């Protein structure tokens, strides 16, 4: 019996509290998992303060090896929009890339705007006001945020860019993917990215999206997937899956990943660290995608099989895997 601690990104903190939970009840083993945002993650990690980081940011391979770090993705899953506006329901409104950036800019003031309209057709939208909100601190789902919205708003990509944290334009902060799922609960015509479980499970309206090629999409698992049908893992496993080409390609998606050590100082650690996640990929799919987190393919899986006995050993050099 083995007692672990992980630390890091929210994005697929349900999914591993999860898998935590199952894993000791059928084999004892305790994983403690501490959702405190990616950045902390990798921070914590570096520190030696956990037995594994957890970002959904890569890190590059220079960055791995100044470290010494080893890095491996989980499961996929998707950003939407979750929103609090009166009279529409969930999945109804439609926004695309250029709108949905100067919304986040605060060019676009109410629902009921001609840029919103004239995506929308039929519904009758509100005159209510936009509450922007995003994330407090240095995350990972902002970095995926923040990446799909330099590719499709010019203004943005110029003026604010890309990062786990950006000179926000506009907009409230939030913590965690659990406090921005919060304030679109209290706040009438608010607006705020998450991963796609806290808004389903907290039962949030969100919109549809217009792909890369131009269709409107609902998030879901198969979506989610379909995003990452044309990625060439066997290359990296720092996929970017964000505004891929594709019939229902859900625009906003992305796989996360676990960090650790290739020397091991604890060995039984990090030894019991890889048994838990080969037993997720091994039995935990169900548990994943009752969750909507889609999960990566027997080739990619088998990829950080073959990484693990490759990377990871004590210090006198023996595979740990
Ligand atoms: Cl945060």
């Amino acid at each position: 019996e083995a007692s672990l601690t992980g630390a890091g990104a929210t994005f697929p903190a349900p999914v591993y509290a999860k898998w935590a939970d199952t894993y000791q009840k059928e084999t004892g083993n305790k994983v403690n998992y501490q959702g405190i945002g990616s950045s902390g993650g990798v921070k914590q990690i570096i520190a030696n303060t956990v037995d594994f980081g957890a970002s959904d940011a890569p890190l590059s391979d220079e960055k791995l090896a100044q470290e010494g770090l080893f890095q491996f993705p989980t499961v996929i899953g998707g950003v939407v929009l979750a929103v609090n506006i009166p009279g529409l329901k969930s999945g109804e409104l439609v926004l695309d890339g250029k709108t949905l950036g100067d919304i986040y800019l605060g060019k676009i003031k109410k629902w009921d705007d001609e840029a919103i309209a004239k995506l929308n057709p039929g519904l009758k939208l509100p005159s209510q006001n936009i509450a922007v909100v995003r994330r407090a601190t240095g995350s990972g789902t902002s970095f995926v945020f923040t990446s799909y919205l330099a590719k499709v708003n010019e203004e943005w990509k110029n003026n604010v860019g890309t990062g786990s944290t950006v000179k926000w334009p506009i907009g409230l902060g939030g913590k965690g993917n659990d406090g921005i799922a919060a304030f679109v609960q209290r706040l009438p015509g608010a607006i705020g990215y998450v991963e796609y479980a806290y808004a389903k499970q907290n039962n949030l309206a969100y919109t549809k999206l217009i792909s890369a090629d131009g269709k409107p999409v609902s998030p879901t698992e198969e979506n989610f997937a379909n995003a990452a049908k044309g990625a060439d893992w066997s290359k990296t496993f720092a996929q970017d899956l964000t505004n891929q080409k594709g019939e229902d390609a859900w625009p906003i998606t992305s796989t996360t990943f676990i960090l650790i050590h290739k020397d091991q100082k604890k060995p039984e650690q990090g030894t019991e660290v890889l048994k838990f996640f080969d037993w997720a990929y091994k039995t935990g799919a169900k548990q994943a995608n009752d969750l909507d987190y889609a999960s990566l393919p027997d080739s990619v899986v088998e990829q950080v099989r073959a990484a693990w006995k490759t990377n990871i050993k004590d210090s006198s050099g023996k595979p740990l895997y």
